[PDB]
């Protein structure tokens, strides 16, 4: 995240780190037993850590659970990144507190000049390399349709939002991959891609959720 601020320990209880012996992407807990990141965050040997804050140390409040499986959109494309969204089940079931929590889905899609909430661990500078070791948060409005569109010409399908400034400053950033948007207690989107990070004029690019809840519940229950 580059531009953003530090969460607080704890206080996003829902965003998860994927370690493959090392933390390579963000996730989100919807339920004891299930995960929902990005497609293009697709690995073997994943294991799920929840009630993270600083990724590096042992703080007290985490649960490690290795994936038992992973499953990809049926209808992701690398090359695009159209349907840019995974689902992974937990080993074992999280013991769910207040710092350990499952984030709602939404039941509508969110508008344009939505405030929403993304987090992650991901690089801090928009030029250089810093990665930090606490979760980072930013406060970012879903952009329009238009400008998406206007920003990344052939590029925004309807399966994807921009949410940031066009300005720059503010962004998710490499790392953040897979990590949550939450507007109004609802993951709307999944950190995917853009150019750069905090560039002017090319603002975040994320997975739009709201497309995908009927394919997520489904899955879920035969799986
Ligand atoms: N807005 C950039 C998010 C990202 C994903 N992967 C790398 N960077
Ligand atoms: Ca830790």
């Amino acid at each position: 995240i580059v531009g953003g601020y530090t969460c607080g320990a704890n206080t996003v209880p829902y965003q998860v780190s994927l370690n493959s012996g090392y933390h390579f992407c963000g996730g989100s807990l919807i339920n004891s037993q299930w995960v929902v990141s990005a497609a293009h965050c697709y690995k073997s040997g994943i294991q799920v850590r929840l009630g993270e804050d600083n990724i590096n140390v042992v703080e007290g409040n985490e649960q490690f659970i290795s994936a038992s499986k992973s499953i990809v959109h049926p209808s992701y494309n690398s090359n695009t990144l159209n349907n840019d969204i995974m689902l992974i089940k937990l080993k074992s079931a999280a013991s769910l507190n207040s710092r350990v929590a499952s984030i709602s889905l939404p039941t509508s899609c969110a508008s344009a000049g939505t405030q929403c909430l993304i987090s992650g661990w991901g690089n801090t500078k928009s030029s250089g390399t810093s990665y930090p070791d606490v979760l980072k948060c930013l406060k970012a409005p879903i952009l329009s349709d238009s400008s998406c569109k206007s920003a990344y010409p052939g590029q925004i399908t309807s399966n994807m939002f921009c949410a940031g400034y066009l300005e720059g400053g503010k962004d998710s950033c490499q790392g953040d991959s897979g990590g949550p948007v939450v507007c109004s207690g609802k993951l709307q989107g999944i950190v995917s891609w853009g150019s750069g990070c905090a560039q002017k004029n090319k603002p975040g690019v994320y997975t739009k959720v709201c497309n995908y809840v009927s394919w997520i519940k489904q899955t879920i229950a035969s799986n």
